[PDB]
């Protein structure tokens, strides 16, 4: 996937997890993962337009705190990402989106408990392949920053 060739690329350390997805938080379920350290990534639309996107990376069961994720990139607001504009942005579908090798470079914020632990786990760009890396190499590789972006 773009995700994999991207870190192989830039020569980042990561260690690759793969899982049988069988096709109709499956990563940290099938990977016994605790849930804290296994991360999605969502797309939102600034002032809710949807050529205008950013990416958030935030554990699978934390909830994205629009408001929190406004304030974090220096929006007024922002909605949900269409999910097609997310689509053609990312190049990944739902439920296999990476925060790498997105087709579209965007504004990417982390949420900070990702700093507690020694690694993270995000998806690979496809259902059944699970990144793991480092947070702050994560972070080194999309130029994101690290901010409170949850509920709870
Ligand atoms: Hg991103």
């Amino acid at each position: 996937t773009p995700a994999i060739d991207l870190l192989k690329k830039q020569k980042i350390p990561f260690i690759l997890h793969t899982y049988d997805h069988d096709p109709n938080d499956e990563a940290a379920e099938k990977l016994g993962i605790d849930p804290n350290r296994s991360f999605k990534t969502l797309l939102v639309a600034e002032n809710g337009d949807q050529k205008k996107l950013a990416c958030f990376v935030l554990a699978t069961a934390n909830m994205l705190n629009l408001k929190k994720a406004a304030k974090s990139i220096g929006v007024k607001k922002v909605e949900m990402a269409d999910k097609d504009a997310a689509q053609k942005s990312t190049g990944y579908l739902v439920g296999g989106i990476s925060p790498l090798g997105q087709k579209k470079r965007v504004k990417t914020v982390i949420n900070s408990t990702a700093l507690e632990f020694e690694t993270i786990y995000v998806s690979g760009g496809k259902r059944g392949l699970s990144v793991e890396i480092a947070p702050q190499d994560l972070a080194k590789v999309l130029g994101a920053e690290f901010t409170d972006i949850v509920d709870e």
